[PDB]
């Protein structure tokens, strides 16, 4: 039933669908209808995809950014398997041919008709790529583990597809009548009003008269800008404050509606509380109409006037110094700005990637200048992905510019889209209207790729407790669900597990304050062994990675950390995956995990860029996902311990040492006996170099032995990222105990130590080359509202850390000084 689906979406998204109809908002109604049709169209296209196309949608390939290898292969409808010896250069089709020839000798009598599933995972090996190019095979080679694959026939893939079915005349200056206000404060009240195009003012800010603290103004506010000169994306901003400075509230609105009509007349603005004008703030009123301060205003009836159509704009827009023009196109003076504007046609024809610089010099408060800009923009060639990411920033608020950025971003591969999905979702917070190119783009890509769909859902769902986005995000999630009824049910199962984990964690938090850890753990186990818990916590796709299946919860191995937020440690097992089904998740409630996730995704991007230059620093890109209000999951890295635990140098252990400095190296030796130690020290050195560079570039502070971990392989990694971008200028950090392992336990080992400095330098030089990408991504991230990523000073931190202004030689000299200063600071 359609009524059951509506109740299922309401429970899933955390907002009743009946709440959308109650708003009596035509913009909400049109978004709902239009996006339902768009998403149902994508669903219709999906149900008819060929079986290889269904594989690409549901299990997109996980590829890396000669030698012999053993692979265990079984068929779907059999327990029997065969261990084959293939090459790392061999294609999956060669492996499938071997599997079918071996099955032919057993059963006594087409590789193209199969795909190779990774046992116990929603992950497949298919296509013309050597086995070593697959992330699963690559991971198996580094750990020494044998790949375990399953031959799945095309009929079985199709069975999965089927089961998962669904104007220029108005020259008068702009003016408003400020009628009256509302709510309490301590003084007189002043309403400051500003007209903006993004962060930049269209005219000077004008204030109304001071009135003592239900205020009544009934005052005319006039602005130094003509009505015909108002850009399409013009934003009228307000700030209500008190004076003898005491900020009270703020409110913004678009001067044109979603249907391009210039707004008239009376508007009641339900204001948002403050920390004075906030141009980047939402243009939708505070939904808490009971307690919110309100500001009533009147927009004069200029008569029904709409913003001129594109055909009209283009018609109006249609109507040796080259040396200095080139040098400035690599903050600028007023004469330089006029040079760019005068030679705008030459920018289009010979310097198209300088469009951003041209957009920042155009006079957005003059409609003739805008029409001239838009005429060039509509015939402007498509720009690279890097250029388009810059154009998504609030510094480029025009709708045609926004539509241009999206058009250039259609060439993003699913892998690049996934890499930047977090920032693209944050850009939605800068959006002026509900129906927009970015939402249509995100919804389209999400419905064409199940992994993208999963993370788009969770990035939106985890922000539903935030009033300023709840409406927009709820509507996008409802639209998505219309596009995939099956994935909606898959996501509901995840939500049911998270609901139980929250309830379980609340119980643990209460119990842990009354009794011992063994007693709370046994009580946690008793709660989990209840049928409702056993059922809800088992057989789901991990919110951290939909390719990871969490089969049977292993209650005996579940525990909690008897500190701070009392996070839970949840273990799983799967007979179908064998040792690969043994995975864990950490559930944590009480901390905002958004910065933790951003820090880990930024380190993961560093790893990708390094690998693209053939540099593998053996990083540990474990998952971290916010799922709700101060709630999230962390992927467990098994076979790892904290540096602090190892450094405790406990007795009757294989790691016990004569000197504390040897505990870490002895731990490594105990986990890597004989010939394996060399490989382990190498893994430690590489990862130590990656994390030294990463923590330095990102300004990660408060680093101690309790928030640094080591894998049994030797790979070092970081946990509990509470602080970044120097928010307590953090120096480069070298630790003597780590230098000691690098130096193979020798006091003097310049050969090993300088190989390590070489790793650090190469890692650093690579990131500098992609410096602009980090700046563009962090600029989009400002939209998230993270307190450590609020201003220009936070972005300036990356510029200084990557030394972007300097030359490669100057930067490397400067980095070498910071490394030497850290080496001297290390005892
Ligand atoms: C019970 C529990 C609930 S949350 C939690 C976290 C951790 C560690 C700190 N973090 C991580 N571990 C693995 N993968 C990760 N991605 C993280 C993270 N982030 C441990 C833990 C693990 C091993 C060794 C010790 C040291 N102990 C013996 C003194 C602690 C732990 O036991 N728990």
């Amino acid at each position: 039933v359609k009524k059951l689906i509506n109740s299922q979406i309401s429970l899933l998204i955390g907002k009743g669908l009946h709440e959308f109809d109650s708003l009596r908002d035509p913009e909400v109604n049109d978004f709902r209808t239009k996006m339902r049709q768009f998403c149902e169209e994508a669903a219709a296209h999906r149900q008819q995809l060929g079986w290889v196309e269904w594989l690409q949608y549901s299990f997109p390939l996980q590829l890396e950014p000669n030698r012999a290898l053993l692979v265990n292969v079984k068929f779907e409808g059999s327990e029997e398997s065969f261990t084959f010896q293939v090459s790392t250069k061999d294609m999956p089709l060669a492996l499938m041919a071997c599997a079918l020839r071996k099955k032919a000798t057993v059963f006594r009598q087409q590789p193209e008709e199969y795909a190779l599933q990774v046992n116990g995972r929603h992950e497949y090996l298919y296509g013309n790529y050597p086995l070593c190019h697959f992330q699963y095979i690559c991971s198996c080679l580094h750990s020494g583990l044998t790949p375990h694959l399953t031959m799945v026939h095309s009929s079985s893939i199709l069975a999965m597809r089927d089961e998962q079915s669904n104007l220029w005349s108005l020259e008068q200056p702009f003016s408003i009548e400020l009628i009256e206000g509302r709510k309490v404060n301590a003084m007189k009240l002043v309403v400051q009003a500003g007209l903006f195009h993004g962060n930049e003012m269209l005219c000077k800010t004008v204030s109304s008269s001071e009135v003592n603290v239900e205020p009544v103004w009934k005052q005319r506010l006039e602005f130094d800008i003509s009505v015909c000169d108002l850009p399409r994306m013009a934003r009228l901003c307000f700030a209500l404050y008190a004076v003898v400075d005491c900020p009270i509230a703020w409110a913004n609105l678009m001067l044109f509606d979603y249907k391009d009509q210039l707004k008239t007349g009376e508007r009641c603005l339900y204001m948002w509380p403050s920390v004075l004008l906030n141009p980047a703030g939402t243009v939708r009123g505070n939904p808490n109409t009971e307690s919110a301060a309100a500001l009533v205003i009147y927009l004069p009836e200029v008569a029904p006037v709409y913003f001129p159509a594109l055909e009209k704009i283009l018609e109006l827009g249609r109507i040796t110094e080259e040396e200095l023009r080139e040098i400035l196109e690599r903050e600028l003076y007023e004469h330089e700005k006029d040079l760019v504007w005068k030679m705008r046609h030459e920018v289009q024809e010979h310097f198209p990637e300088a469009l951003a610089r041209l957009l920042l010099v155009t006079k957005w408060n003059k409609h003739e200048d805008v029409a001239q800009m838009l005429y060039l923009l509509c015939s402007w060639p498509e720009l690279p992905v890097l250029s388009a990411l810059e154009l998504l920033d609030f510094s480029f608020p025009d709708c045609y510019v926004g539509s241009f950025a999206i058009k250039s971003l259609r060439k993003l591969t699913d892998d690049e889209l996934f890499q930047y999905l977090l920032q693209l979702v944050q850009v939605l917070k800068y959006e002026s209207y509900l129906d927009c190119e970015l939402t249509k783009f995100l919804l389209g890509r999400a419905l064409a790729n199940r992994k993208i769909g999963h993370f788009l859902f969770w990035h939106l769902r985890s922000e539903m407790h935030v009033p300023s986005v709840a409406l927009r995000f709820g509507l996008i999630m409802e639209a998505y669900c219309r596009g995939s009824t099956h994935h909606m049910k898959v996501l509901m199962k995840q939500g049911e597990a998270l609901s139980k984990l929250k309830a379980l964690n609340d119980f643990v938090k209460v119990s842990s304050q009354k009794t011992t850890k063994p007693q709370t753990k046994e009580m946690m186990h008793m709660c989990m062994r209840q049928e409702t818990y056993m059922e809800a916590l088992s057989h789901l796709q991990s919110p951290l990675d939909p390719s990871t299946l969490l089969e049977e919860v292993c209650v005996e191995q579940c525990t909690f950390m008897d500190s701070k937020m009392k996070p839970l440690w949840i273990m799983y097992s799967s007979e179908e995956a064998g040792s690969a089904g043994n995975v864990g998740i950490i559930f944590k409630n009480g901390d905002d995990l958004r910065q933790d996730m951003l820090t880990l995704q930024m380190i993961q991007l560093m790893d990708v860029l390094w690998k693209q230059e053939g540099l593998d620093l053996r990083m540990t890109p474990y998952g971290c996902l916010p799922t709700g209000d101060r709630t999230g999951l962390i992927e467990v890295v098994l076979h790892s311990d904290t540096i602090a635990n190892i450094q405790l140098n406990k007795s009757n252990m294989a790691a016990t040492a004569a000197f504390n400095k040897d505990a870490l190296l002895n731990w490594l030796k105990s986990k890597n006996p004989g010939e394996a130690l060399d490989r382990a020290i190498e893994e430690f050195t590489l990862s130590c170099a990656g994390y030294c560079v990463a923590t330095y570039v990102l300004g990660i502070g408060d680093r101690h032995s309790d928030n640094i971990m080591i894998r049994e392989s030797g790979q070092l990694f970081h946990i509990d990222f509470g602080h970044f971008l120097g928010n307590f200028r953090v120096p480069f950090i070298l630790t003597y105990d780590f230098v000691h392992v690098i130096q193979q336990g020798k006091t003097n080992n310049s050969e090993k130590f300088e190989r390590f400095r070489g790793y650090c330098e190469r890692a650093y030089t690579i990131l500098r080359r992609h410096g602009l990408l980090f700046l563009h991504l962090f600029a989009l991230m400002r939209a998230a509202g993270l307190p450590e990523l609020s201003c220009s000073k936070d972005i300036q931190y990356l510029k200084d850390s990557l030394a972007l202004g300097k030359t490669e030689e100057e930067a490397l000299k400067h980095f070498r000084v910071k490394f030497n200063e850290a080496l001297r600071e290390s005892w």
